[PDB]
């Protein structure tokens, strides 16, 4: 026989996850991890399966942060360089690819007949979010902000989603919490969109993104035209991300975009509330999450 | 309440398939499901099944071809601009990430509890696969020969294997038709280095600097002489530099040996294929004359 | 004193004209001066006069050349290269700006005081026209079609009225020929778009990012298929990809579309003519021919 | 009809003029404004011609810019973004030349004879002079300072001059004041080639200008042509900028400088003493603004 | 001890000389050597020092290439690529100079004490020449055409010279060649360059910017036209803008020019022969095909 | 005659050394003067040859700088702007060759038979070197450190050895100094290797070369493959070389470092104390040149 085929190794295997080795080895925050906690306050999912749980969802935020970071265009991510900067594009993308199925045949290890559903609905959803983002970035078309929230709903929620419904799913209790964990996520990347702002120098603005706050100084006033034409621009120049710095305070889009993160923190504390008087303990690390994400 | 979640609409869904709509409406030789009806003269898949398995495979491929794109930075695609270049490299990457998702969904629809776990590790051998090549590409290395074909079963063979296995999932027969639907995936993907660089391109591989394998048997026939490796190093888009590397290529014979593994490789694939006839199964025309389209 | 101002000499000129001359000795259709002589059967303006108007109208259109080319961004001019890709684009720009100035020193020499209101209120109109279209180009936003030849009035008749406003000015006739005359310029700047992208490179409007006549019309008649519009994004290069363009315009019956609609306003043309005709006018053999050789 | 001819829009206006109104907003030095108004003390304009020419030369020399920072590939103005980082180099180009066009229309409010020879006769030497700079520029010819006065002459008198003359055209008195005027543009720009250099750092290097003390230190060794070669280069780095600079001061083309400006300074002061003893008011702000153009 | 110090080894030599055995093996007109064997009918050389001066003078010959290739920034070399688009300008410029030095080594072996002073005054001539073009060049200064021919005489007379003062210096004649060598070096050169824009790419001194005989005569003739060497500056890929220059350069009659000076340049050849001849020396037969080998 | 042969004049010789020149301005370290007088303790040329020499010797290297810049892609030399920022490629390495032959002719000036076969094996073993190291670069494959002991042998030992042997040949003692001059070269490199990335920042990563450190932090770990992609990229940027600055000190390739180069000079002051036995003077000055290259 002409042909022989070999087994895979732990060399390749190295090779393979190299960029995703990478990206794991820098430290982060522990959002996703402190979140599903907090849940399991409430549903108590078996360890073993939590586990299981737990490793799915590190794997495909990493494998996510692969993939985003090159479709933005990012320079850096946690601080070190982009994963593509050191490994290539093409190998960093793979890699990211290669996870996805990993964390496919990791989900396979719960053994629950529904795990295959609810892991492939919130995968479209995530890719369906970050489709209408790119569309808007690639036509400087500006939505409006209930176009962008169903976006990060979709977006942002995927991925918090698919935790909360994975642990639903291998818990005992019946409560429906994913409506409270949609609003998380959207307040987790409002959050996310004003600090990017206001904490590289504003990179949403070389990656040309229409963010939250971007947005409303856009549509505040559409007689003037001077940042949307910066988003066109893809700007790595500190002068003009300053300058539309400086064009956002003079709209009170800050001030807006504080303003509304109050409102949905008051409507997930009453949801919280709400939910207590059910029958569910008193949960202090969900009232502490909520805390983290301020301005 | 504030936020007011929205139904998706079919609008939306244009702009999400729009890259892929583009690929899959350019004309394409469709050797893929050619092939799958050939083996379904042995295992009689039920037509309604059959169309999924069709659908999940002609889906996967489109999406790997858009994301492949991408990654080996091509000009053309069957004579045609490649996706990223009208719809940009992010909004085409996510259209493929996209369609491997609705695959999965896809394949749910056969009801199988095998269909996931075949599904699950053939992507895995694409990935490994892909990931084997871009790794030698872009260290300079080349790999040996056997290196190379272990690399294109998993990435060529990785989805011919899915529509097969697939297809035995459906069937009741006992009888192992991968190893030689893979031994098929190596001839179609040694076909398609040949034909690469004599008849996308004049010489796309060349540009994109893949250790394809007559490039492999030209490098390795001589190592005293590097000009070839250090062509693949500057990814030329010159014609000038291409014509040169191709003559180079001449003189070490390496499209004869190539021509010649293909004819040893076709050989193998025919005893396969009657071995299997011998046991109890119909004489196959459809697969033969595959076979021979496969040729140069 | 320790300045002593000079005397401005012919060498110096000779530079400050270099790309304006260089353009000038590129042979050209000249339809602006054969339009103007047509309507001088009618107005009947003495020759002095009409050599200045002449002069004045052929220095403002080669500046706009030079000035819009290089906010196009073109490669050829009239079969040979943009004068920037000779002289840069700063010394071609700064010429052009220069004989917009020798234009309106000139236009003085007719010593009439409707003269400078005419000049002034004519370019404001092309900048009108240029800024619109700049605008559409650089938002991605298709105008509607009614916007598109608003637009075009300003802008390529912006120029068309200036000679013939101007050849008013010295006849004593009171018939408004204005209406006519921008009527002309539309027809001819439809024809213009309709002749970039059928028959200054293959497709120019394309790699410029234009939203011309025909290209509106294919990208708004399916919106659900933005393949046309990103491929204005990308100011394709590419011959590949102007190719496919081309072809998609096609399967949306736009080229149709322009030929018919260049008929309904040849038509309205030819009313407008034989109206002021039919008010004591000589009959004008020329005015029609140009009309003809205004075709496809 | 097939074509209705619509009416010009406040908001296409605004489209229109977004790159000059951008200019305009950004704050800058009253230069044209302190010299018009000293003359004034001389010539006493009535208050509605006066604004006339002050919104003409406002506009001219703001449009002016516009297109000076495309020609000379500018990266910064007045401290923020050049407009056409922001709004691209067509329509920054075409605001420029819709707003010569709008200035022209303006200037006819005058309703003199003889006020469009004048705009005509100052917009040629405007254009003549930056003409001769480019020219220089693009061939790698250093020009002799004679050579460079006479340009920057035209270049600093054009719009100057214009409005001067502008003014002396709508007053009674007949003293010609526009040799004292030429004088105070060429100090001017003498005084911007220095501070060019010592005070982005040193932008007259990276867009390869031959300005005054440029072509002090080029002539004044032309066995080295270090420095001329680094023009030819257009460098954006600081190292080179700093050799550079490290090489001008070596050829005491700085003290040069300097020098020549006492000069010119004393020969203003003198023509204005010239002309107060032929029955002119003693001119306090022509001073000051004389004594604001300091090195 | 700690180091240990290595013989260098054959695959070492390989991949020192990568550049220069790939120069070498590309066909060319072999024109340097036949001037050499044309002299050696006059003084003689034996047979053993005659093939050391001819692998001496082929070597500097090919090294050059790979440096100036460099320097002019070429793009073919006898129809193939320039060595650096295949190994890096790093590699090729670093073959180019350890061959400086085999040369070196290699005149050694003449074991003649003029030798040495004979290569060192030729190669310091040919960076002198060299040195001078790249400074009109990076300064856009036009040179006069004796300022050209001065720098020719260094540049492409130097390696002509090295080959015949060596020869002088193994044969016992006492007889000056060398202003006869130069005088055939410089028409060889005036025919190259009139040769590269009429008949390695599409006019490539365009591209190089350099100023050669026909460029400098066509700027020279008409000061107040600028074109010509603003085209230079902007160092034109374009056919378009090469076509362009070429056509300016025809109107100037600079091409006409040039066939002219050839020609009595051939004449002083001939003659400074005849004279060589009546002073006790063989009538030359090949030296006269060589010099009319060398026309058009 | 139709053509008149004219002579080489100061200006155009002027020219052609501008580079040259340009790079002789700034100042260095005068490393190869001290060693060049170190060994004249013991060998004690005669000042006119030895004038000679150190000619040589300057010229030589100063040339090499032009050419190696131009190769290495260098931005920064001693401090100030590489010569081809200034003059350009093809101007500079016009200069480092046609000096070159310069100093051949400088070295004819000693009159001595085996001057140029001296003088010739020296720059074949620098281009040799140089030769090895560009390969590897270009070809992503890390030698080993046997491997770049030889190369840095070849390349710093073919400028260092021609010094000393130009000396030992014109003077009249006959004790082989070349072993101990090779160590001397080794050294210098691999502390050169050291310095420069532990003291532009980290310019051997920009530039991809396998210097000492980043071979033992490649072989260290095979596994990992970050080193080694970072330096195919050729990053300009601060946080890719800060990051493998990072991971160069987690393989311990600096202490590896430091601890070969003590090895190396105790080999070196036992030579030179094993020379001195044999009836030498004792040398200070060579002493402190060893303590000079020190970390």
């Amino acid at each position: 026989s002409y042909y022989q085929r070999s087994d895979w190794t732990a060399d390749e295997e190295q090779i393979l996850l190299g960029p995703f080795d990478y990206l794991e080895s820098l430290p982060g925050k522990n959002m996703r991890s402190q979140l599903i906690q907090s849940f399991n306050t409430w549903l108590k999912v078996p360890t073993e399966s939590l586990d299981v749980i737990i490793k799915v969802i590190s794997m495909l935020h990493t494998a996510s942060l692969l993939i985003d970071d090159i479709q933005d265009q990012s320079i850096l991510r946690r601080g070190q360089p982009v994963a593509h900067s050191i490994f290539g594009t093409a190998q960093a993308m793979n890699s990211g690819n290669y996870v996805y199925f990993l964390a496919l045949r990791e989900v396979q290890k719960l053994q629950n007949p529904k795990a295959i559903s609810i892991y492939v609905d919130s995968l479209i959803d995530l890719a369906r979010g970050q489709g209408m983002e790119l569309f808007w970035r690639d036509s400087l078309m500006c939505p409006t902000e209930e176009q962008y929230l169903d976006m990060v709903a979709n977006k942002t929620g995927g991925l918090f989603c698919l935790a909360i419904q994975l642990m639903q799913a291998e818990a005992t209790i019946q409560v429906d919490f994913i409506p409270l964990v949609r609003l998380l996520g959207i307040i987790f990347q409002i959050c996310d969109d004003y600090l990017n702002l206001k904490s590289g120098l504003c990179e949403d603005l070389t990656e040309g993104k229409f963010s939250f706050p971007i947005i409303h100084s856009i549509r505040s006033n559409p007689g003037n035209r001077q940042l949307i034409n910066i988003l066109k621009q893809k700007p790595r120049e500190d002068d003009i991300k300053r300058y539309a710095l400086s064009y956002m305070e003079s709209t009170n889009s800050f001030e807006y975009t504080r303003g509304v993160v109050r409102k949905l923190k008051t409507e997930a504390i009453d949801t919280i509330q709400g939910l207590e008087k059910h029958g569910l303990e008193e949960n202090i690390g969900i009232r502490k999450i909520l805390a983290r994400m301020s301005l």
